[PDB]
């Protein structure tokens, strides 16, 4: 068998308040988890995840094939050349099992300055018809702001953990320009499950998605209570237990770059499981021009031999590279 990964449950409620000492004790826990397996569960986070799962299930089980083509990204529908990130990512029965819907900042409207300039990685969200999916757009936009609020609190914890002031990351994570995305992923139960939709790791483990590091500053994930994720540690790939009451948090490769690998972006993968389940990540991305000067918390002067990288440059290059490595989702 595979050993259980050490994934501590951290009560992050002090990060929403004004007790500075309490916030430092949470930051220490984040530091420990970031230096160990790289994963932790944020608990006492204040978000109604049962309602999120219910609203997402109502959407996934009622959307029709017609609506999926009408909302599809350009990888599936050549008529939609402006949709690279936002929209519907179709399944391919007999070949690709997963399907999903991605949306970006609700403030990316037609009049937004970055939308007017046609700056890469910024798009105006696409939504299904209101009469067919009553309340879905409003729920989904409010969810973006609820998880943005949790993510801002978590970024204060990471900043304190690295010896910085609490707004070190959060000052670059703003409602008017964040490149953060929500993905509503559906993994289906299929009988017979297409072998073409199952990948096989070098160690023989059946997978739905291969090893990778995330393209994010941090990733804030809600998933159904079905075990599936694995993390590579020095002692091999270990199973991350499921917890559908908490948010699973890990660092992405932008955090590894900024900290000179002090907080590594953990390598992880998704096991194949024949179960109807949900995976709802929020990728915490900064603004297009956000540049944080790289540093090293293990060195006395804190200097690093890494060059500054704008978040926009990092993101555009990273999303393409992940598709090339592990396939179009
Ligand atoms: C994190 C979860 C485990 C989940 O995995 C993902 O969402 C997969 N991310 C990407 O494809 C990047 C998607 C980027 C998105 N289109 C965007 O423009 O911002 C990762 O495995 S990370 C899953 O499969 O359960
Ligand atoms: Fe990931």
């Amino acid at each position: 068998s595979v050993s259980k990964a050490n994934v501590p449950k951290i009560d992050v409620s002090p990060l929403f308040g004004d007790d500075q000492a309490a916030k430092m004790r949470v930051a220490q826990q984040i530091d420990a988890a970031s230096r160990d397996t790289g994963f932790f569960y944020a608990v006492n986070h204040g978000i109604n995840v049962q309602r999120l799962s219910q609203k997402t299930k109502e959407f996934h089980m009622s959307i029709t094939p017609e609506e999926k083509w009408d909302l599809a990204i350009r990888a599936y529908n050549k008529e939609h050349q402006d949709q690279v990130r936002a929209g519907y990512y179709l399944s391919i029965p007999g070949k690709k099992a997963v399907e999903s819907f991605c949306y970006l900042n609700p403030n990316f409207t037609p009049d937004h300055p970055r939308i007017q300039a046609k700056t890469p990685t910024h798009e105006v969200n696409v939504w299904p018809d209101e009469t067919k999916h009553p309340g879905f757009q409003d729920f989904a936009e409010q969810y973006y702001w609820d998880v943005f609020g949790l993510s801002s609190a978590l970024l204060k914890g990471y900043a304190l953990a690295l010896g910085k002031e609490e707004n070190f990351f959060a000052r670059h994570f703003k409602p008017d320009d964040t490149l953060a995305s929500v993905v509503l992923i559906r993994y289906p139960y299929l009988d017979p499950y297409p072998e073409a939709a199952i990948k096989t790791a070098a160690d023989g483990t059946k997978l739905s998605f291969e090893w990778h590091e995330d393209v994010s500053l941090i990733t804030v994930l809600y998933q159904s209570n079905v075990q599936n994720l694995q993390v590579e540690t020095a002692a091999g790939y270990q199973d991350i237990e499921a917890d559908d009451t908490g948010y699973l948090i890990n660092c992405g490769s932008y955090m590894a770059h900024l900290t000179n690998n002090y907080y590594k972006a953990p390598i992880h993968r998704v096991k194949w499981v024949n179960a109807e389940r949900q995976s709802l990540p929020f990728f915490v991305n900064l603004g297009y021009d956000s540049v944080i000067d790289p540093f090293d918390p293990r060195e006395p002067n804190g200097k690093s031999d890494r060059e500054p990288l704008s978040y926009g440059d990092y993101l555009q290059n990273g999303l393409v590279s992940l598709i090339n490595k592990n396939g179009q989702t």
